[PDB]
């Protein structure tokens, strides 16, 4: 067999996002396992809890790689559970296969990037809603790299259009009292609320929102780390009228994701919801195969070499490998979250758009990243 | 802090059942850690997957208890899982909480057993069944040390009822093409089927049974090792109107079970259900806590002597780990499916039962 790693949180306070990504995994592997495996071996996963610990993340990427002798790692959500992997998977020259949408300014040799890259979702994210009339940003998240560099993105993007920023609070991950945060928001009265809050902090968040008298009518909250799956953990409730922003969502109308999600769905259960970081978890899985039979062997540099420009028929869409950066081109999508928590959406890009972690495009984003060379 | 270990199948054919106990498991760890801890120090949880691989939970338990050096597992389903795990933890002297029905049959001082005993849900549903008609039995399950266990109690009980067995068929864990078995089904017409099907091999039976024309009305499928949780990942539109004996439901009236059920459902999600297996990986962390602070120490042998007796006000009812055995006293309780997926009560005791694993007061299984 062919060992694979599954690192993911199944404890703490990511879990309620990150177990579904174990689940979309295995779902590839049972899928690639019956049609044959890889190089006419099966996949063996070794599934290792993260336990939202980014010390525990990184010696379960240890042991994966040197222990178990993992030819690639599926797993990591929070930038700080990724920049833990970081170092491991560098010095040993292993595979990360990261699924989540992140703030980008990063590309190591080391990891594959399934999830948005920033000018994949932050930054039209921004665009969309000051174009359509919201200029004064609250911006809310939580306390580690992730939430404080895409406000960082933020803040420059809105400087370049002409809107401002109103408010600025971090809370640590986990935090469940958002009283004090949202009397500020009730002071400053924003136009919108860009949410990069991270793992169950939302259940707490949106819970005490309504129940402090704000819906999605009088103050729109924009978010970009929950999606369907949280959104039902949550309860659709709290999140009807309220905005995402991601590369995919289940109502996506594609033969391809039909099929996704009634797999997705005869596996798990016709209650499951498919989104955004579950595609890109399932993805990863079938783009990593895909690289490991066309180099005929499971060894990192042939892998990263044959992953350059290999495409796949995604739910959401048609992707591809960017053999600059090796993060993947992606549609972007808007939407609007609906009473049964699923995604009506309301604005896309008409194709997949080049992935961009440096913003080397966006002129205004010069001096984000502070590091040199061409990247 | 207490390190505890939580060892269930989080991939495989069993994660359709296992995944959910671990929610269960850390929900209580998360509540006790919110009123103070044990003995002044929070909990810890370790979680390790067991792959549905008993050679893969035997390892994991020896880990669990001589790298971790936990105090404590939570953790197994299939008897094989368990019966991997118990000469660990009676070599090292370590703790298994197991929240899983099984056969019986077993009293390992180093194991609490916190699903029932056979006498506390598949002798009574053998007897309800045949009390309401049901004469000849079509045995099915996998193929493991459980339901060949539990089988052989069924005949035993059956020959003394006066009821016969029409046919009894294994399928290995995970299996999923059932039209071999539905056709001997279809062929034998027997009054009821026996379901000690673990894992992720209901799915495929349940639907293959419903396609294959076959409604409850015109046989009923009576299963013990699938709840409410299972029922939903099978889907309830193949499940209506089939039978399941547990100690509990979600649907139970009791006030404890609505401040259980409000909050599963308020940290997991309004969709989740409960079941007879979550309850009793919950109970299990809140009975091991107690014996903990009676005894004054996480040591095994002090823990295993203070928890003799103790009760707990448990979702189902009331509950008492029975010195005698390590086993949990639990009603009994029999229902039928409903569309929704849960399940309508038709039968249960006044009280709870005491466990019985070896089948003590039953004469008639006497030789097994
Ligand atoms: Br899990």
């Amino acid at each position: 067999t062919i060992k694979v790693g599954i690192l993911h949180s199944l404890s703490g306070t990511m879990s309620i996002s990150e177990v579904s990504l174990k689940d979309a995994e295995l779902m590839a592997i049972e899928e690639i396992n019956n049609n044959g495996g890889v190089l006419g071996k099966k996949l063996e996963p070794i599934v290792e809890d993260g336990a939202s610990d980014w010390p525990t993340f990184a010696e379960k990427a240890k042991k994966l790689l040197q222990k178990d002798k993992v030819a690639v790692i599926f797993g990591a959500w929070t930038s700080a559970s990724r920049k833990a992997v970081l170092p491991v998977v560098e010095e040993n020259n292993g595979l990360l296969f990261y699924p989540v949408q992140y703030e980008g300014l990063e590309s190591s040799p080391n990891i594959f990037y399934m999830g948005a890259a920033p000018n994949q979702q932050i930054v039209p994210a921004v665009k969309w809603l000051f174009d359509n009339g919201k200029k004064r940003f609250y911006l809310l998240g939580s306390d580690y790299v992730f939430p404080r560099t895409a406000n960082k993105i933020i803040k420059a993007y809105l400087k370049y259009l002409g809107g401002v920023v109103v408010g600025e609070e971090y809370t640590p991950l986990g935090h469940t009292d958002y009283s004090s945060v949202i009397n500020k928001i009730k002071a400053a009265k924003p136009d919108v609320v860009f949410n990069t809050l991270n793992g169950d902090s939302n259940v707490a968040f949106f819970k005490q929102l309504k129940d402090a008298g704000i819906d999605a009518n009088t103050l729109p909250v924009m978010s970009v780390s929950i999606a369907e799956e949280e959104i039902k953990g949550i309860g659709p409730e709290y999140l009807k009228g309220h905005l995402v922003t991601w590369n995919y969502f289940q109502s996506v109308d594609t033969p391809e994701n039909k099929e996704f999600v009634e797999k997705y769905k005869k596996k798990y259960g016709e209650d499951r919801v498919t989104d955004d970081p579950i595609e890109a978890a399932y993805i990863g899985v079938y783009l990593w195969a895909k690289a490991v039979e066309k180099a005929g062997s499971t060894d990192v540099d042939k892998v990263r070499e044959a992953a350059k420009g290999i495409e796949f028929n995604a739910p959401e869409g048609p992707v591809k490998i960017d053999g600059d950066n090796q993060h993947l081109y992606k549609t972007v999508r808007i939407g609007e979250i609906l009473e049964n928590g699923q995604i009506r959406e309301l604005w896309k890009t008409n194709k997949p758009v080049k992935p961009d972690p440096y913003l080397k495009g966006y002129e205004w984003a010069q001096g984000l990243s502070e590091q040199g060379g061409s990247h």
